[PDB]
């Protein structure tokens, strides 16, 4: 009986905290695929640098909505991270595409929880999700398909000198 | 016959200028609040001044929504503004709850308007409340409910010394 | 029983708290005026400027009073304040009309209440006021009156012109 | 089937470039007025600078628009830009009333896409069209009723002499 | 009946308002090549800003226009802008074709102004297009040639890798 | 068969991977405990920046872990981060107290680690683990217990207000 909480759903509370969940596992993923590319027989600088980036825009996710969690009367209640699903990610187009169908995943989540609130009535939640997380999902979809057109542009049998340009003039 | 209004529900028009009474009456409510606690016989300058603040944030609240009303056609209808419930408002716990039951009266009615905007189709209203009010709220309801907390922490038989302590080292 | 009352007569304490009133139901009225001038079909932005500050000034006003309450020991008691007399405004020659009249009335107010102080044997008070208040009404009333000598010289079949002139290189 | 494009209905990939379509023609429209008030015979020169600076509003008015458009995965469809609907826009008042209208109707496409966008549970399009074009509408078309009212106020047999003023002392 | 109008032949005032016309489409035309390669599936960010650069210069080409037409005393007469040619425009080289295409059609248009002002003994405007419009015409369609030169020179079976090196190294 | 292993263990690559576990939970741990501290039923904000801050050091802590992993040619493998111990961690003391044991058992596996590294002979290790960890744990084991005897000694029938005392004038 949280002495602030006022129109905040049970239901939003918990996919509140599902979708933490699902941010924690996300930076997990991408703390994984940062630390492959700096392996000495991958040895991709920009594209580890690319990746350890990401997990840190996943963290500053869930802190978020952990905050907002408090901010409006809910309880955190944390599960065990899933570990990543690989352990070794390939080369850069398989990483890309993994890291692709990740934020797809997180923004069916938040397209989802945006449903709920809305159904629910749940404005702030609605116009918090609209403000930090809706439009950075969109924007990061579109810059991975732009790394894979051009990461398929660079394909054929020049395939690991494309991929060294590509990390070299794209992604530093 | 307003030149400028479009798609603006006399219906919302009207909880507006209630909403803005309700602002008038809550800055009103805090100027007493925040001159009780100036009292000679009180005397909690850091809680004056917390009230006297708020006072403020309400005054720009009502000013904002007159310049919204104006901005979509309607017109101010301006009515009497009730004085506060109290004459004196007792101790900084009472008074802290006092103020918390008005910011979640005055949330109420922010989540009341923005139903009624969706219901008749004013996203521009939605938006309007989504990014000046309801996040304001939210955040001040958060802070009161930390601010009760504290206090009841330094309640007792201390609770004189306590309310010194929470004036002196949290509200200065 | 305040500790620090020392020669405060209760019928100077109820006069502020009466006075208090006024200048709260100044400020409102003015508040009013600057709205309605923000009207898209009124669209006078240098009188509506013109009327905000004031409302601020009267706001000032009686912060000061309530400021002298506590420090002589005395206490606010808070009616509420009724809504302005006019919800429509008429032209500038008719709102500065009406606020010369608030003006009057309120200095007519200041003026009785230094003479209770005087009959009393105040000294503090008188001087308060006229430190504070006297000469800040009588500047007041002499600008609203230039402002009306002019309106009353633009006047004419040209009225809807010398407005618009007036608000221009007058007001701003 | 675009890699990215994850809940961006067809409907609403059509209506965007429908909206683009008309905030070309209302660029090209303020163009047309810019310039009538640079001639000779017209010879108005804040009033064209009121028009060209909108021209360039309505440019990165549809801008926003194909890059959001790309960035969901849409795909913009360019039809032909109508000329505007009339070769001489008289004088101040019948442009300003003609740019009314101008912006009431995007106004309209406007809401009518957030409709649209609500109905298909689009969140991201709907706070778009929130943040970047709503309000930037209900304040241009505000500030036309300003206009409109100041220049009828200006109007009479002096009309000339209050087209005159009106642009040396509002618009510049 | 221009009272400023002198030696403006009106045979120059239409084909001045036909090459306006030209411009225009030139302008949108570069907006669709510029939005096509930010395409997330062409993804060519270098290629993207070359051409909406180049729409930017279409842009002030027309006002430069616009602007000398009411000099002069002649009168603007706007006509519906088409469509570009296309809505999809392939690769790299086959873009940079059709913008080589597009400008030699306007520098014919401009040669051809520039004949007819000459036969018409207009000396102001022939120099203004040789001042403002020949001499970036040419240098562009240099340009453009020396683009397709380094693309035809990047060509074969590794043109996917020659085109991502020409938008990283030359266009940036 | 990583070309730049030389004189690495599998034994000590496996442990170095359990220990990058053991620092992934234990900054999950103090995720936990931040934001249970900033709950507003809860509401100390030094508790919770004091946890916050040290989620953030076991989280450089398992990166510099993991670059060692990298630098010396061994692989990393990632297990699932199991969830806090607790979901409320009741008082200060209670928190200080449980934060301390986690410690305690992160200095006894870097220990355990160091002594497998020396019976292995691996000086880089051993001399890695002394220049970035030993010291660090032993200075923060040292801290908490200070924050343990000095909440101990503000413990009591006073013990809110100790713990209130403890927030604002050492943990801030
Ligand atoms: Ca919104
Ligand atoms: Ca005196
Ligand atoms: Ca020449």
């Amino acid at each position: 009986s949280s002495q602030i909480r006022q129109n905040y759903s049970t239901d939003v509370e918990a996919a509140v905290n599902s979708l933490v969940n699902l941010y924690l596992q996300a930076s997990y993923t991408y703390l994984s695929l940062g630390f492959y590319f700096d392996r000495d027989d991958v040895a991709l600088e920009g594209v580890s640098h690319f990746f350890r980036e990401l997990a840190e825009e996943k963290r500053e996710g869930y802190e978020r909505l952990l905050k907002m969690q408090n901010q409006r009367g809910g309880r955190a209640l944390f599960q065990d991270i899933k570990k990543p699903a690989e352990d070794e990610w390939g080369k850069t187009p398989d990483a890309m595409k993994a890291a692709m169908a990740l934020e797809k995943k997180l923004n069916q989540a938040l397209l989802d929880l945006h449903a709920l609130g809305s159904a629910r009535t749940d404005p702030h939640l609605c116009d918090f999700l609209e403000t930090h997380f809706l439009d950075e999902e969109v924007k990061l979809i579109k810059k991975m398909g732009d790394h894979l057109t051009n990461l398929h542009r660079l394909g054929g049998p020049e395939a690991g000198l494309g991929e060294y340009l590509f990390e070299r003039l794209t992604l530093r």
